[PDB]
RNA sequence: AGGCAUUGAAAGCGACCACCAGGGGCACAACAA
């Protein structure tokens, strides 16, 4: 919390820093209805992360051409394969058996779908500016900025719940 | 030894998998005259 006071104290006048710490914390606030890996098992940032790093790594990657209306298709497709790959408890829309299957896949499905909207509408296209340099030398710093707020979320989840 | 007759239908793949972890700075120099 105190290394995130500082971020909200250092953008208090500037709207373009302000939007981007909102942005990084609803970013992950988002994909956190659908992946969460417990801290207390002590993971990695490659966990923590694990549809950021694919959400960049697939907006890079693809060739310079193709449209953000298609770019996110592919990008929650490489998202669903990819949670397809993980441990069952890592999912929290599908680990809950007290709810019909075609409706967890209903959930499942509309959870990566409006977080990959977030990612290449609201950081590449608009924060970013359409950009993929712009993207590339922020990608390290979202990065860290995403493993702190998953931590404060985390934090407040754990809080509030009393 | 002769005439004849050197083939013929069909099939031309089928299933699944298209990655996995972990790292994302490290050291120092911020003035000199």
């Amino acid at each position: 919390t105190e290394y995130w006071q500082f971020a909200e104290l250092f953008s208090q006048g500037n709207i373009v820093m302000t939007e981007k710490l909102k942005l990084t914390k609803r970013l992950v606030e988002e994909y956190r209805r659908f992946y969460q890996v417990e801290l207390s098992k002590k993971p990695s940032t490659h966990a923590i992360l694990l549809p950021l790093s694919k959400a960049l790594e697939q907006i890079l990657s693809v060739p310079d051409d193709w449209d953000e209306e298609e770019l996110i298709l592919q990008g929650s497709g490489q998202l669903q394969a990819a949670l397809d790959r993980q441990e069952v408890y890592t999912r929290p829309i599908i680990k809950d058996k007290s709810v019909a299957y075609e409706t967890r896949q209903l959930q499942e499905l509309e959870a990566i779908q409006i977080f990959m909207t977030t990612c290449v509408r609201d950081l590449f296209g608009e924060m970013c500016k359409g950009d993929r340099a712009i993207l590339q030398e922020q990608r390290n710093r979202i990065k860290s900025g995403a493993e702190f707020a998953y931590r404060l979320l985390a934090l407040e989840a754990q809080q509030n719940q009393n």
